[PDB]
Order: structure tokens, then C-alpha cells, then sequence
């Protein structure tokens, strides 16, 4: 590492490099993390239910330790996430009763807590996803069912980028979701963040999670929904990258490595796709992995429970991949 560039550093024109963590990856990828990037994003402990698993009983032990973490080492950190359909406790939703709660009572509940969550930070997270994945990922509605959209309404989520900017009027607000590329997803993503925007709602930014594969999205896809995107005049960040070495169709348990070919074309995929960011160095302004070295992934779970993957730039042992060398070198 000592003649290694720097992935912040190489990129400090273009964009600032980020890295999803909780507390123990902190500690056991805490050398890669400081070498490398200027951004973090918790990866499950500023989600609803780690946050306020009672109502009225805040947990921000885990998330405090994340952002002391980021602010002793001059990180930015990006708040992930208020409003989304998993991770939220059931008593968001019900009453005394165990029955739904009335829209006005929801709407207050989410007030309280965004109001809450994002004050407290405030000054230190300059920018949330404020709803995640509320698009459908499938059919031909524009929504996705669930709670929130339920009981609120379709106009939850104005409710909430209000919530969060009357919170804290310096940060970016983002509208996060995932398959961001797909034509079909692309334009339902790209009309819901319109309507909003064109309600005067405070939506700064769309996040594009990039859980990505080797041939999907195209790089042609991945281009077009960028500058869909951007010609909205919002700001855009590519929110939880990482590209896995199994299609959606490959549901293989019995790789104990990658092969030869997987990692080499993992190599050119990741050139690929930051020459492509680099391009757009003019919208884009942060590009955050979901983790950052092999030795930890949510992929190793999903959507196939108990197998192995290798998404990231560095391998198990914390040295760069053929992947890091193309990524830098753009
Ligand atoms: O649960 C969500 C996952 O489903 C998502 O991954 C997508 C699943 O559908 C595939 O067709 C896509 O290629 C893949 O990106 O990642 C985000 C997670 O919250
Ligand atoms: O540890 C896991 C996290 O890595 C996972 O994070 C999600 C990744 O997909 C994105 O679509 C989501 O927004 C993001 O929260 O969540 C589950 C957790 O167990
Ligand atoms: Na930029």
C-alpha cells in the first residue's frame, strides 16, 4: 500500500469515494477505510429499526460510533435511510389495538422521527436518502406497496423530503432505489422524482445504488439513466456500488473462488464504469461501494444465503484486485 494510490486522492477531482460499514467492519477494515475514502455510510444502523425500535426509545450508540469514526478522520457521511418498506419496526404502523394507525398519526410518527434523526446529526451528515426503493421493482404500477403508501397515501413521500428539509435545510435529499438503470424502472424513477420536483418538493438528488453484476446494467443503460437523471437538475450519487460475480439467474453455491475469467472481467466491468463516472465527473459527486474489501459483503447472503462473493476493489487479505488497478486508472 505504500506506493498504492490512493482511491479518494486519485478521484478528489471527480468525486469523493465512500464505504457502507457498521462498527465491526470499522475495526476490521479500519486501515482500508482511512487509506481510501472520504465518505461513509452506515450500512444498517441509521435504518429505522436501529434507530427507534420502540417508539420513543432512540438507539444512537451504533450510528454515533460511525460518524465520531468519519468525523476524526475527515469523512463526509451520508445518511441511509428514513422512510423505506423494510427494516421499519411494526409498531410504526399500529396502534394500541394492532391495528392500523390513521394517516394523520403516521404522518406524525414519521415527523417525530425524522425530526429527531436528522437534528441530531445535523451538521455532521450532509445529505439523506429520505425514501428508498418506494418505485416498484416489478409491474406496471409506479409504486411499490407498501405500509407507509398504505396508510399515508401516494403523498407520503412529499411529506417526508418536507419533514427532512424543515430538519435540516443545508442537507441534500435524496430519492434512493436500486435496478436504477433498467429502462422501465429508469422512467418510472425518473417521473416520480419529476412530479415531486415539479411540486417545488425539496428533492436535491437521486441515488443510484449500483448493486450491479458483470453484464447488467449495459454501459449504454448505465449512461442513459445518468443523464436521464441529471437532466432533472439534481445532483446524483451512486450510493451502494458493487458489482457481483452472479447474474440474478445464477444461483451457484459451490464456488469456493471466483475463476479466472469472473476477476478478469470484473477487472474491465469496474474500468468501465468509472470511466463512464468520470465522464459524468459534472453531475456525479460521490460514488460509495457497499462495503470495500471481499472479506465483507451483504452479497454473501443475497440473494443466495450462505455463499461467497468478491464485489469489491480489494480481496479478503485487504490487497487491491486487477478490478482496483483498471478502477484507477482511468
Ligand atoms: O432487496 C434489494 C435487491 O433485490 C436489489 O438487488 C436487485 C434484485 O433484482 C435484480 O434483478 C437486480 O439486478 C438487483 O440489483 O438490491 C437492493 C436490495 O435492497
Ligand atoms: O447487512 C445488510 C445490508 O448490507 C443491506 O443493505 C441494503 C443493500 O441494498 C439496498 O437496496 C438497501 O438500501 C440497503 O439498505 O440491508 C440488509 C442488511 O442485513
Ligand atoms: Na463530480
Amino acid at each position: 500500500n505504500s506506493s498504492l494510490p490512493s482511491l479518494r486522492d486519485v478521484f478528489a477531482n471527480d468525486f469523493r469515494i465512500g464505504a457502507a460499514v457498521n462498527p465491526v467492519t470499522i475495526e476490521m477494515q479500519k486501515q482500508l477505510l482511512i487509506d481510501h475514502v472520504n465518505s461513509i455510510t452506515a450500512e444498517n444502523h441509521m435504518k429505522f429499526e436501529h434507530l427507534q425500535p420502540e417508539e420513543g426509545k432512540f438507539t444512537f450508540q451504533e450510528a454515533d460510533r460511525i460518524v465520531d469514526f468519519a468525523c476524526s478522520h475527515r469523512m463526509a457521511v451520508r445518511g441511509h435511510t428514513l422512510v423505506w418498506h423494510n427494516q421499519t419496526p411494526d409498531w410504526v404502523f399500529q396502534d394500541g389495538q394492532g391495528h392500523f394507525v390513521s394517516r394523520d398519526v403516521l404522518l406524525e410518527r414519521m415527523k417525530c422521527h425524522i425530526s429527531t434523526v436528522v437534528r441530531r446529526y445535523k451538521g455532521k451528515i450532509y445529505c439523506w436518502d429520505v425514501i428508498n426503493e418506494a418505485v416498484a421493482d416489478e409491474g406496471d404500477e409506479l409504486l411499490r406497496p407498501s405500509k407507509w403508501r398504505q396508510i399515508i397515501g401516494d403523498d407520503f413521500m412529499e411529506q417526508a423530503f418536507l419533514y427532512a428539509y424543515e430538519a435540516d435545510p443545508d442537507a441534500l435529499l435524496f430519492y434512493n432505489d436500486y435496478n436504477e438503470c433498467f429502462p422501465e424502472k429508469r422512467e418510472k424513477i425518473f417521473a416520480l422524482v419529476k412530479s415531486l420536483r415539479d411540486k417545488g418538493i425539496p428533492i436535491h438528488g437521486i441515488g443510484m445504488q449500483a448493486h450491479w453484476s458483470l453484464t447488467r446494467p449495459s454501459l449504454d443503460e448505465i449512461r442513459a439513466a445518468i443523464e436521464r437523471y441529471a437532466s432533472l437538475g439534481v445532483v446524483l450519487h451512486i450510493t451502494a456500488l458493487d458489482v457481483s460475480m452472479f447474474e440474478f439467474h445464477d444461483r451457484r453455491t459451490d464456488l469456493a473462488a471466483p475463476t479466472s475469467e469472473m476477476i478478469e472481467r470484473q477487472a474491465e466491468r469496474y474500468g468501465q464504469i468509472f470511466a463512464l463516472f468520470k465522464e459524468y465527473r459534472d453531475v456525479i459527486q460521490s460514488v460509495t461501494f457497499w462495503g470495500i474489501a471481499d472479506d465483507h459483503t451483504w452479497l454473501d447472503n443475497f440473494p443466495v444465503h450462505g455463499r461467497k462473493n468478491w464485489p469489491l476493489l480489494f480481496d479478503e487479505q485487504h490487497k487491491p484486485k486487477p478490478a482496483f488497478w483498471r478502477a484507477v486508472s482511468v
